[PDB]
């Protein structure tokens, strides 16, 4: 009954990413607030965040800047939550409609 | 939108297609396309790439099913791991939507 790695690592995405869109934040910080937000089940390593840091990163969908290593969501990556946001939405119906197609027939 | 979500929601839909019953591939499509109203019609080749990997991992399995028109179809179905996955999923995917909804309530606290 353990979660699949690959889907935690798409999980852990996300969350990072919600974070970043609350503000800008460093790696001690983010992992202390979802420590706090996950009523203490879900304690990020360090290792994890710099492997997905560096990936969003290199997408452009987050930026950095020493002011420790702050890391910001770009306008690339608001509008990337936003796309994806909508494409799940559809996503969503697809199945709906799956549902209804089934109880009707 | 990326490749890699595109197979990620294909994923999800072709799995939510099984959970409602066994099926075949061409009924696979047609349901998919009907549901989507004609946004997604999905070409056999990739449902067998798919495909291929779920049954690998032990997600889907497949037999053979007589028609009573005739003849045979060959028929898909989610396993019981691919069940139990799906279960998962569900649970730690909402979870996840209550910890984004905590820290936005936590960020308006201050």
């Amino acid at each position: 009954a353990e979660i699949p790695k690959e889907m935690l690592r798409a999980q852990t995405n996300v969350i990072l990413l919600n974070v970043l869109k609350q503000g800008d934040n460093y790696v001690y910080g983010i992992i202390k607030q979802v420590k706090e937000a996950s009523n203490g089940e879900m304690e990020l390593n360090e290792a994890t965040l710099y492997t997905i840091f560096k990936r969003l990163e290199k997408d452009g969908i987050i930026s950095s800047y020493w002011g420790r290593k702050y890391y910001r969501l770009t306008e690339i990556g608001h509008e990337n939550m936003r796309l994806a946001f909508e494409s799940w939405s559809r996503v969503d119906k697809i199945i709906e409609n799956l549902e209804a197609n089934k109880k009707s027939e």
